[PDB]
């Protein structure tokens, strides 16, 4: 249907525009609109173009010291990894995830530190044996080292468990 095709081209046009803005709310909306295109016509050239736009916006959201922006950046980039593994876009997506995790690890809150471990753990499993994986393990260690200072017994248990898997996943 030609009307559907023009509807999705409109979404993509607007997504491209919003991705050019520094405003987090514009960036988040650009991700939403582009993802609608991918959802309606998977595997199409329109959908593949949309993943580039999603990545551009995620790139920008990853820099912000806003925990909500960073979470969105992780979820968005992780979707590019799943859908374009045969493209260099997937590598840039993993680098974006790592940038976001590092940023989360800086935030003064345990829920953010937990999010950093969770994000970096994605990178370990989706690029084992690489420098990205090794850097991700360092972030998990650093974040775990920060969770250690928290008084909560549950956070302290999480930090220990995180440090344990890092050791076992590294060489002797």
């Amino acid at each position: 249907s030609n009307d559907e095709k023009e509807k999705l081209k409109e979404l993509l046009k607007r997504a491209e525009e919003l991705a050019k803005s520094p405003d987090p709310e514009d960036l988040k909306e650009a991700v939403r609109l582009a993802e609608e295109v991918v959802r309606e016509r998977p595997g199409s050239n329109l959908a593949k173009k949309a993943l580039e736009i999603i990545l551009r916006a995620a790139e920008e959201l990853a820099k912000l010291p806003d925990p909500e922006a960073l979470k969105e950046a992780v979820k968005a980039a992780e979707k590019v990894v799943r859908e374009q593994p045969g493209s260099n876009l997937a590598k840039k997506a993993l680098e974006i995830i790592l940038r976001a995790a590092e940023e989360l690890a800086k935030l003064p809150d345990p829920e953010a530190l937990k999010e950093a471990v969770k994000a970096a753990e994605k990178v370990v499993r989706e690029q084992p044996g690489s420098e990205l994986a090794k850097k991700a393990l360092e972030i998990i260690e650093r974040a775990a080292e920060e969770l250690k200072k928290s008084p909560d017994p549950e956070a302290q248990k999480e930090a220990k468990k995180a440090e344990q898997k890092v050791r076992e996943e590294r060489p002797g």
